[PDB]
């Protein structure tokens, strides 16, 4: 892949197609911050699974889609967490999970990507089946650096820990616990499922910190709340570095500048928004104000896998629909490079490769 560099950024993209206009997409050296690994699979992938295991024997194809995934406009954010718990069924042993990360980083490679973060949630994946979550772990971990090695270093990894079980203190604290028993792969801490205030476990969030795990937790994306209770929580209660969406930052002045005098960067998700129904149309997504107010945000595919669409369809919606520029998509990258939570030195030379 032959990344574009800052001095190749004046291209005229007007008289380009759709076909030509994703490998300029392509070619852009991205990083990407806000990515479920849980369900990061091709639909060659999924469908692989499904039959191996035998696990839909009596439904098509076209079913299996319908059924488990989310490629179609949904209600909401509650309705998407909600069907998400079945495709749970796929998480049947190790090597599934070992070979879900693996072609994870496959595929992010091939759509241009350098920096990439990805988070896993250890009850979503252990739950259905039974599995041990440390066994999990020890899977996800195989595959990745499988992967990474295999490319030679091309591109490179961080992992976060996305916490659940459940919003008991008890489950709260284990999944706490989780990551920082396994900090030295987990470069960060998340929340993710329903949307909550976290104020009830500031002291277990103030654990992690202790313990050196920086936080972004999921904040500021549903729009049926009625407040912004749990940005607020994110931002003055949990100290976030990010925010997962925090679109709903836009619907508050006082919030703009609260996440820019904290140099707070926002995981925006274009297409995750439109699907689970956050925003009205992309024409009318917050991005583009937030941007243009100052804030600090990346773009992001959250659950690509589930919506049958990958990190450049984010940039293509971005730019045929909002008028983003490749300069102001090197922009954003630039700033998830910089704001990501790996090594700062892998930072800092992909900063000067590239940037
Ligand atoms: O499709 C998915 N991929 C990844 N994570 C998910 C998905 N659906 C739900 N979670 C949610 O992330 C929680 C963390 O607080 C997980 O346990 C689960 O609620
Ligand atoms: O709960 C969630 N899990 C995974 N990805 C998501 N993207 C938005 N919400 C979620
Ligand atoms: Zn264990
Ligand atoms: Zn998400």
């Amino acid at each position: 892949i032959n990344y574009l560099t800052k001095d190749e950024l004046d291209i005229d993209l007007s008289q380009m197609d759709k076909k030509e206009r994703y490998k300029i997409w392509k070619r852009l050296p991205k990083c990407e911050l806000h990515c479920h690994l849980d369900v990061c699979f091709s639909v060659d992938f999924f469908l692989n699974v499904i039959r191996k295991y035998n696990i839909q024997p009596n439904m098509s194809d076209e079913e299996i889609i319908d059924y488990y995934l989310f490629s179609k406009p949904g209600k909401s954010l509650d309705e998407f967490v909600e069907k998400a718990l079945r495709l749970t069924d796929i998480y049947i042993d190790y090597t599934v999970v070992e070979d879900l990360a693996k072609h994870a980083v496959f595929n992010k490679y091939k759509e241009g990507v350098v920096l990439m973060e990805f988070r896993y949630s250890p009850s979503f994946m252990s739950f259905k089946h039974n599995l041990d979550k440390d066994l999990i772990h020890e899977a996800i971990v195989k595959g990745l650096n499988e992967a990474v090695a295999l490319l030679e270093y091309k591109i490179q990894v961080g992992l976060l820990c996305t916490g659940d079980g459940g919003l008991s203190h008890e489950r709260m604290k284990e999944a706490a616990e989780f990551c920082i028993k396994h900090k030295k792969d987990f470069v960060g801490y998340d929340h993710a499922g329903h949307e909550v205030d976290l104020k009830p476990f500031k002291d277990i969030f103030d654990n992690i910190r202790e313990e050196g795990i920086s936080i972004s937790v999921h904040a500021g994306e549903d729009v049926s709340i009625p407040n912004l209770n749990s940005l607020y929580t994110a931002i003055n209660l949990l100290h976030v570095k990010r925010i997962g969406h925090g679109i709903r930052v836009s619907e508050s002045q006082e919030l703009i500048d609260l996440v820019k005098e904290k140099d707070i960067l926002l995981e925006v998700c274009p297409i995750s928004n439109v699907l689970l129904n956050n925003v009205k149309s992309m024409d009318t997504h917050p991005i583009r104000m937030l941007y243009d107010a100052g804030v600090k945000v990346s773009v992001n595919s959250d659950d690509p896998g589930m919506f049958l669409t990958n990190i450049t369809d984010n940039y293509e919606e971005l730019y045929t629909h909002l008028n983003f520029t490749l300069a102001d998509f090197m922009k954003m990258n630039l700033w998830a490079v910089q704001k990501s939570f790996v090594d700062p030195d892998i930072k800092n030379k992909i900063i000067s490769k590239y940037f």
